[PDB]
């Protein structure tokens, strides 16, 4: 039981898992025997998701829910509690990136990013904790970034959020760890998504720059995050708590490749 | 010697929420180093109290009633200081609130407030003062973080999330505007001996005992302890210090604790 990475009979909710990282994590959760749920912002994105989960032989329970709407989240959770069962594994994947110079950035924009990337993980975690606290078992995996440690130009708001989510992780660990709730975090490095496929075509200055910073000397395929994700959702990581598990391929440990 | 000048002679400074407490100490110290001091608070009563205390130390503080979550109001406050006193050189995002509520019982409205004031506002205020700084190619932005920028505790959920975000905000303003010779650093106060906490140091108190255990220096930090660090980060001596959270804890974050 100290080495069981099985998620057999565990209810899982991965927010924003219609595609991308969240999808890969939810797919792998199903593969480990978890009853998978997910949500997105509109019906179109849910239907696309449901189709892809079906396409791998997965009965995903999709929901149209805005994570910044607390009443709507509260409902979504009670619906999953009714239909599927009380949530055991929360993965706050849902989030948005915005590239705007900070001095030029609208106050409305900044707030949006914080609301979805920071406050929402609060709201969703708040909803699923009463369930977990009763049964004295739970997992809450917040998807942080490398921006939880490092800043860059334009991504000011996004970093502020992810750095805040990092502490939110540590605080949910602090407060609810006694109920045998493990709240950890996953910090993806440079992930090779379909959107970034152009940047790996013919010696590209960007791909060269990334493979320099990365000791592993490559981009990380999203599925690389699934192993870690399962691990933090498993009963093997019950002693891991308040921890940000960076899956970067060595970047945060490396000063860089220098001529 | 311009690498060792801790003087703030002829530097305009804005310490948000500096009617009393840490912000007050920092601003009083800034004045003492020759800074033209400005501050703001949420209503006229708190500004007037503040102005009185600065006046009582022989300091001509330029007080303003401004909410830091109201961007237009802040935009205004900055331009007024630009007009009357001069373009801002030293920003200190001191203004902020603490809220102790179990996360699962906390209203979403409450959580947002704390983030808005403690995280988003520092953005708004920094946003307003940066154009000025970027022109003159010289500026200091000091965000007052906490130990909650590293460690969580019960009830202080939202507050931690805010301060941990402000920590990265600090690192990002360093990343983005460092090239204009703008140093954005942070100060992380430990357990500060405030007037509010005076009861907790009366007669062996379990709390005072617990704090002195966790603290190597074996004591509470008087607010004025933060002033030295603050001046240092505002001075031209700390020009190479950038994106850095200077924790002023008395050793707490380095110490696992006193154990029987
Ligand atoms: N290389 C990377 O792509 C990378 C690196 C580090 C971290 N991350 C993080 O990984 C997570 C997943 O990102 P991704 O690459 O899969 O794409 P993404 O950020 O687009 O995924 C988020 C999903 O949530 C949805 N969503 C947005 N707002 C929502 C709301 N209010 N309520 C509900 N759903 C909402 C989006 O439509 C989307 O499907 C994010 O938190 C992101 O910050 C990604
Ligand atoms: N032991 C401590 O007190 C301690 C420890 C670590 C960090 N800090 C941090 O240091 C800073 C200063 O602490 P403090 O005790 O001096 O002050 P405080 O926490 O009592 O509040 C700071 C000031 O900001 C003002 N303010 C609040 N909201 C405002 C708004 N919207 N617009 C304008 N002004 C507003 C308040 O009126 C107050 O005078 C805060 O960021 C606090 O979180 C304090």
């Amino acid at each position: 039981q100290f080495l069981n990475f099985s998620l057999e009979g565990k209810v899982a909710l991965v927010t924003g898992a219609s595609y991308g990282i969240g999808f890969a994590i939810a797919s792998a959760f199903a593969e480990q025997g978890a009853k998978v749920c997910f949500n997105d912002i509109n019906q179109e994105l849910v239907d696309k998701g449901m189709a892809a989960y079906a396409a791998k032989g997965i009965k995903a329970h999709g929901y149209v829910c805005d994570v910044t709407d607390e009443p709507a989240v509260q409902a979504m959770v009670a619906t999953i509690a009714k239909e599927v069962g009380t949530i055991d594994i929360l993965v706050n994947n849902a989030g948005i990136i915005r590239r705007v110079p900070m001095h030029e950035m609208d106050a409305a924009d900044f707030r949006r990013v914080i609301d979805i990337d920071l406050n929402a993980p609060f709201i969703v975690a708040k909803a699923v904790l009463p369930a977990m606290m009763e049964k004295r078992a739970g997992k809450i995996i917040n998807i942080c970034s490398m921006m939880s440690e490092l800043g860059r130009e334009t991504v000011s708001a996004y970093a502020a959020a992810k750095g805040g989510l990092k502490m939110l992780t540590r605080n949910i660990c602090s407060e609810y760890g006694e109920y045998n709730i493990q709240c950890n975090g996953i910090g993806p490095g440079y992930i090779a998504t379909p959107q970034t496929a152009p940047l790996r075509e013919p010696r590209h200055p960007f791909d060269s720059f990334i493979c320099a910073k990365t000791p592993a000397g490559r981009w990380l395929d999203p599925e690389e995050l699934t192993g870690p994700a399962v691990f933090l959702a498993s009963e093997a990581s019950n002693a891991v708590n308040g921890h940000i598990l960076y899956v970067d391929g060595g970047i945060l440990a490396y000063i860089g490749k220098q001529p």
